[PDB]
């Protein structure tokens, strides 16, 4: 096997495991030291200010299976440190009878028991597990451990009756799922219920959601209550939360709900961030994300949406979460966006991106697969000054819409989601920064126009504000890890609202994904202006595309050019003409980004295992 | 609930968890501290030259589950001391995928992994399991532990191909079974396959045999050989080692070989112990050892058998153990025997005996289940001058004959078994010992007759011997934890060759098993002798009553009389006359016996615990 980039690929299957680690792999993102992840979990701020990020790992393999967490922490969301006790940077692993097929999704219970942070978590045992099997009950339980040792280690509390694991009854028949504890404090749902706790007896301060969904029926997110305050055991089920039909969709800008739920979260949020308020707040919108499955023919049969929800009091002492509008979190190869409240009244999340190798073809050879998507503040975008002349506008498809008084202005609302700012900051200031001059794109523009100053690898950031006329059929955006025969185009077309990422020659590696990326972006116009803008920013990190649009619409993608030149970057023109012009100006290019594993050496492989001829024995994991 | 045992039991099912705890609790053997117990496992002789006895164990509950291994040590297999770590007096549990449904019997390679003991056990994990159901490849496996601090930790070998579990392909389809893996090494098998060692390139100085069948054609014991001298991983399958039909009895005095086999072991004796010849001595006999499930209609379908074999070398490399003659190891309440060398040319035996509550009425009062028997030489047991008159003589059931040259005299080889010297040492000498007076068992002789010493608690030894008429129809024997209301009778008639157990009377509490056990006791006959002896001896410790006769038969039982006098004992005697007379001589009692636990408090409850309704969700254990 050659590692010569300066020449065509050979057949790179012949090449040795991990011999490719360093050749796609993201330098400025958090990602496991080696082998597979998958979706955060454990998400919480500790006592001293710093993020506990746990994932869903395999070490020492390829595929998915032993399922455990993996941590790490930080000070800013950006420089990471792993742990490191006996069994190397897990913390919690299947290790009871009721775990042992895996420790899946779980989330934090920040003064849980004895006082300290306690993870909620799904214990899985034997038996067909999955959406489109037989499952029965007790595969999939709710199970507590706590840390004394802020995320160093957990203890589980033990196995038996009035101990693990705590939630273990299906509260309906049929179940596609039951998993993915989300627990979360609610002034809001607190003020909603006080009136009807005589009916449940649960007047605990935590709720917990778990999502799932019945067979032939659709998904389905449940909603319990923490019993009594203080106390950890008991969780009573009021019942669901969401419930959605199989395979509905919302329409062309909200995905597809699919016939399950996964990884579905709870919050509140107001313009600035995060909301605390029991309803008074009239800017605070109470929103639901969630993963649906078997609603997608691409994308791994996954969409991670969101829905803005108004919550009603049912007779039974239960909550109804009525859809008001519903969006997708990230339009690419991500999912699994897991949130968690900040200091300074913020909601933070981040999802898992998943390679694009389907058919497993070079994993070995990479020697890990996956990565986490940046950290992103959630908080409600709003738009003021909107001309009811935006196409398309009153469909309030992930949007709402307001009317001024006299008809002639919109307010609109929306799930908005920007990179947190410390990674921003931390990206620019250890970037070499170039600004560059602003450029008409015209009958002169030529299809791709190079920048000023070039990246010097595949590590960098590009930002720009492209001004479109109100009836352009131009397009324009920004080509990125681009050589003569290797390139990815980023394109917007206003006239069809679609936002694309065409791989068709993004790698002379055949065996990756090249099929065409695709969000929908909606530029809502303002009353008086003659133009409509689209602000672009496109993070480049080893093989992750990450492309932000108007601190709303997100598009995570991979690319894994084999040329070592092919990390250029510049504009891309289509149609601009001399009538038909496309102003780009704020232009700006980060080269570097930020080391985000110090301590980590380039080459954090241990090699890979086989678990033998078991592994198909047992039918639970691949075995590699 | 009233414990009072001056007056008739009243409904003690009312009574509380272990409320009963010290009420029929052996005192002189080896019992866990608390809780379920069954088969003996991990038994070897440490470099201090004390005895490691590990046990099936699950504390805190009264029924089998998460089986693991419990562990102790003594200097004179009579006297123990629990070990305690971080999981109590357990030193093996289920901890892994492969193993996570249960621990089960192993047995132990002295010189094994870096030099330390090492066990190899049967790791179990989900599915079917059992020689009634349809088990599948994977659920029992074999793996291997070590230990560095000699039995009070083992470590195991990492999951995975090369390592954990090192056996799991079935030898042939359509297993009853598959585990209890008997390592041992055998100057006698090397020897044989010496000139088949091309064949089959296993050259290793362990072998290991392993317990099983095949559904619908009867049980099997497998053969493996280690590959190569000095490393554990790779065995080799060579061939069934032992043969027999489904549901096959060799007759009378053989049981039944059932459907499958469990806990089999494989040794050479001579009549002084162990035999380590190659074959060049001649009074040597190689045996097999195990037990058989499903030939039997009473005694949890279970019969502890041994055979004496004779070894054929077939072409492909393998031996094929021919059954010469075969007997059962004990007649009662007991099962799972294992053997194990012991210094000085000792192979030293030692069984389960279970209780006789099989419907579970009054286990969790107990607090407990299950014993040991006493720990057992084993020896070839030869009679000379047997006169060829001896009824039934040349039948050769459990024995073998040999005339000599004029045919006058007969020589008589079978399995010896007799309790270990330390004990019966250790027992007579913290005891109370009384000499008894010779008795003539004749006309004036009562039903029941008193010792003249009497036993103060259910703690003591008896012994005597008893002489017979050529042609008697009397019978004789012992009755043990005797008053007016309860007692329980042990008979031998010579004239049906049936040493019985009578338990109608045992006990005035209904709910304890009361059928009557027997065994079957050849007296052979003197050339000469104008009579025929039975030496009896019987230990009664607590419920246990454990009967040996003619260091050859053994019958464990169990009596739970209520009141606290009905451990008085004395001579029974039936059918004497003056003409037909039984001569009684040699009689001993041992009042006291010894604290086997010295350590322990009276009461080593911990109270019983549930696992809660996920138990009836996995499906494995009963919870309790
Ligand atoms: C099949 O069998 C399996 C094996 O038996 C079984 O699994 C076992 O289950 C039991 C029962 O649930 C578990 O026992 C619990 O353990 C908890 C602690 O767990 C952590 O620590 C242990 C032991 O730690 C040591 O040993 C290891 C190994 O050598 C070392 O690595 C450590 O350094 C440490 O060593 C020191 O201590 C040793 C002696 O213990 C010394 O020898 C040594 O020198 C050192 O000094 C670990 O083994 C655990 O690891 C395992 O589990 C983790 C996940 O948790 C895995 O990641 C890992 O791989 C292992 O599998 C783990 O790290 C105990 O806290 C717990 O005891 C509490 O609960 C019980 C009730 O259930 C109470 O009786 C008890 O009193 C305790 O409750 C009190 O305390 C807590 C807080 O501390 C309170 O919340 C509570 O309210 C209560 O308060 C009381 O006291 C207060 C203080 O005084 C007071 O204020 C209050 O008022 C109140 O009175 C329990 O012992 C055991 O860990 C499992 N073991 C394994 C290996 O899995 C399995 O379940 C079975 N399966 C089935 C299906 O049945
Ligand atoms: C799902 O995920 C699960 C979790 O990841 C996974 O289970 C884990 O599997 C791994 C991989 O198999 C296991 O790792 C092995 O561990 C062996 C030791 O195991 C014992 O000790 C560990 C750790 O011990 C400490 O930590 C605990 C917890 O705090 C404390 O209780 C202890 O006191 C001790 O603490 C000290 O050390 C800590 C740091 O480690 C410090 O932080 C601390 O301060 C203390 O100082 C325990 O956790 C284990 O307990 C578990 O298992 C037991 C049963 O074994 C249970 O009863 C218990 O409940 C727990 O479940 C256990 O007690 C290692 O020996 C082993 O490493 C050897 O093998 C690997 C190859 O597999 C080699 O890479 C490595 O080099 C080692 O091999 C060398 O050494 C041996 C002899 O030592 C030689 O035989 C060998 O040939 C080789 O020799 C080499 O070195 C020689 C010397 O230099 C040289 O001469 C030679 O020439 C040669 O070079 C391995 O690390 C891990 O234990 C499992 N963990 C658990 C919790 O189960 C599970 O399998 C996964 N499932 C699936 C389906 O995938
Ligand atoms: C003495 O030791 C015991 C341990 O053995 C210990 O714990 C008790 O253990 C017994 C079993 O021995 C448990 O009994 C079962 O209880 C089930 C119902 O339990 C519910 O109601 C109880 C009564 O109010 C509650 O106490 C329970 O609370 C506990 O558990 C919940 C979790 O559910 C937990 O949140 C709490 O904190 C508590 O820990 C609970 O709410 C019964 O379903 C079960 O019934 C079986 O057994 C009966 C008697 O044999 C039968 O009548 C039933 O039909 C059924 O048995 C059948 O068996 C056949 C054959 O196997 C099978 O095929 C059928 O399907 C069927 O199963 C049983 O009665 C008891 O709950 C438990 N108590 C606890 C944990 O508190 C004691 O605590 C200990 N005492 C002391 C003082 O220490
Ligand atoms: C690089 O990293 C790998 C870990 O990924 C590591 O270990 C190797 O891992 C691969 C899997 O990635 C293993 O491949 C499998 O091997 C099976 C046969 O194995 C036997 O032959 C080998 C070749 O001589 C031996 O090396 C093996 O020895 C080891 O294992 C034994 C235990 O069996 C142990 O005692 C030894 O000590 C060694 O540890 C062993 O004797 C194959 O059956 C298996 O085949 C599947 O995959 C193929 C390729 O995809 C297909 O062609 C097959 O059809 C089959 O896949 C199918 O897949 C579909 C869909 O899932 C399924 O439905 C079908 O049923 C079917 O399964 C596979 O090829 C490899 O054995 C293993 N090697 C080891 C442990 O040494 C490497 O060591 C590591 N390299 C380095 C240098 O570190
Ligand atoms: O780790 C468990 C936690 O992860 C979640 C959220 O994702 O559950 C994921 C889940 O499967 C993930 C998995 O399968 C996906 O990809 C397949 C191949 O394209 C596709 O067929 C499946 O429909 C899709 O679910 O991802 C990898 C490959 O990327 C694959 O090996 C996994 O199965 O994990 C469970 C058990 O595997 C599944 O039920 C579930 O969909 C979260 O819900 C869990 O807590
Ligand atoms: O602990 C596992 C090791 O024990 C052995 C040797 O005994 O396997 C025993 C075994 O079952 C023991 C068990 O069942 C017996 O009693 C039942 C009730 O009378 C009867 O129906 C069964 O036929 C008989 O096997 O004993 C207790 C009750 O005394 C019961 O709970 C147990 O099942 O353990 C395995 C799993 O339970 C069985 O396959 C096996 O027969 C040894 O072979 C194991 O290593
Ligand atoms: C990039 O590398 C390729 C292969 O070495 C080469 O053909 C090309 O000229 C290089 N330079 C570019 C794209 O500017
Ligand atoms: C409350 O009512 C809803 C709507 O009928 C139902 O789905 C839910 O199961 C009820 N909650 C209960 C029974 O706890
Ligand atoms: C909102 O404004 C548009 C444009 O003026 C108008 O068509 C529509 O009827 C208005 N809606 C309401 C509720 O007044
Ligand atoms: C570089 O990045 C680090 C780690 O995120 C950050 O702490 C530091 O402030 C950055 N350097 C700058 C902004 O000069
Ligand atoms: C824009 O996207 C939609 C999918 O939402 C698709 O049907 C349509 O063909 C696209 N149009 C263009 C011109 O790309
Ligand atoms: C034994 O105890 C019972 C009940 O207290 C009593 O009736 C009997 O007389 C006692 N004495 C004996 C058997 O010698
Ligand atoms: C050796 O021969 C015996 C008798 O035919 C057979 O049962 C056994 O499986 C053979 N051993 C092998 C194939 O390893
Ligand atoms: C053994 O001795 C008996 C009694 O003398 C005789 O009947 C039998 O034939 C003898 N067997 C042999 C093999 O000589
Ligand atoms: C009493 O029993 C102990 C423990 O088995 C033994 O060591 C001791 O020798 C015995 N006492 C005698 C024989 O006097
Ligand atoms: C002796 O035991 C056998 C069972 O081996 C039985 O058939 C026979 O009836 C018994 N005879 C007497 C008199 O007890």
């Amino acid at each position: 096997c050659s590692l010569d980039q300066t020449v065509a690929p050979g057949n790179l299957t012949l090449c040795g495991n991990a011999t490719l680690f360093t050749t796609f792999r993201p330098k400025a993102r958090f990602i496991a030291p080696e082998g597979w992840m998958n979706a955060p979990m454990g998400l919480y701020q500790r006592a001293d200010g710093s993020i506990h990020a746990g994932y869903q790992s395999h070490p020492k393999h390829i595929q998915w299976g032993n399922i455990s967490q993996g941590a790490a922490y930080s000070s800013d969301f950006t420089s990471w440190t792993d742990f490191n006790g006996s069994e190397g940077y897990k913390t919690i692993w299947p290790s009871q009878i009721y775990d042992i097929r895996g420790v899946f999704d779980g989330s934090i219970i920040k003064e849980g028991i004895d006082g300290y942070p306690t993870i909620l978590y799904t214990s899985t045992s034997f038996g067909p597990l999955g959406a489109t099997l037989n499952e029965a009950e007790g595969t999939e339980t709710q199970s507590l451990a706590y840390t004394t040792d802020d995320g160093a280690s957990w203890i589980k509390l033990g196995y038996g009756a009035g101990q693990n694991p705590v939630i273990y009854e299906w509260p309906e028949t049929n179940l596609t799922g039951f998993r993915d504890p989300y627990v979360f404090q609610s002034p809001r749902l607190e003020a909603l219920l006080a009136n009807t706790t005589s009916i449940t007896n649960a007047t605990g301060d935590h709720f917990a959601t778990i999502s799932g969904g019945v067979h032939g029926d659709g998904a389905r997110l449940f909603l319990y209550r923490q019993h009594t305050t203080g106390e950890f055991i008991k969780w009573t089920y009021l019942g669901p939360l969401v419930t959605t039909g199989y395979k509905e969709s919302y329409g062309e800008w909200s995905g597809n709900y699919g016939i399950n739920f996964e990884t579905a979260g709870v919050t509140r949020l107001n313009p600035a961030g995060a909301a605390w308020d029991n309803g008074s707040d009239t800017t605070a919108v109470d929103f639901v994300t969630f993963g649906t499955e078997q609603g997608r023919a691409d994308h791994q049969n996954h969409w991670p949406l969101w829905a803005a929800v108004d919550y009603e009091v049912r007779d039974n002492g239960s909550i109804e979460a009525v859809i008001a509008y519903s969006g997708v979190q990230d339009w690419g190869r991500s999912y699994a966006y897991a949130s968690f409240p900040v200091e300074g009244y913020r909601q933070v999340s981040v999802g898992w991106i998943y390679e694009d190798d389907d058919n497993v073809i070079l994993a070995k050879q990479f020697g890990y697969q996956g990565a986490f998507t940046l950290f992103r503040d959630l908080f409600v975008k709003v738009v003021e000054n909107v001309s009811p002349s935006t196409p398309g506008l009153f469909e309030q498809a992930s949007w709402s819409t307001k009317n001024s008084t006299d008809g002639m202005s919109v307010t609109v609302t929306t799930l908005g989601q920007r990179v947190v700012p410390e990674t921003l900051a931390a990206y620019k200031g250890n970037s070499t920064v170039s600004t560059l001059a602003p450029v008409m794109l015209n009958e002169s523009a030529a299809a791709y126009t190079p920048f000023s100053s070039q990246p010097t690898d595949r590590f960098y950031a590009l930002t720009g504000s492209f001004e479109f006329g109100l009836n352009t059929t131009a397009k324009a955006g920004f080509r990125v890890l681009a050589s003569e025969e290797e390139y990815t185009d980023i394109w917007f077309d206003p006239a069809s609202e679609n936002l694309t990422v065409v791989r068709t020659a993004s790698s002379l590696i055949k065996s990756f994904g090249n099929d065409t990326e695709l969000a929908k972006v909606k530029l809502y116009e303002i009353v008086g202006a003659e133009s409509k803008t689209l602000n672009l920013t496109v993070f480049v990190d080893g093989s992750v595309i990450e492309i932000y649009a108007n601190d709303e619409v997100a598009l995570s993608t991979r690319a894994y050019p084999w040329l070592a030149n092919s990390t250029g970057a510049g504009l891309l023109a289509d149609g601009t003409t001399a009538g038909d012009v496309v102003g780009v100006s704020g232009l700006e290019l980060w080269d570097g980004l930020v080391d985000a594993w110090p301590a980590r050496p380039a080459n954090t492989s241990q090699g890979l295992v086989w678990d033998g001829p078991t592994a198909a024995m047992y039918g639970l994991f691949a075995g590699y």
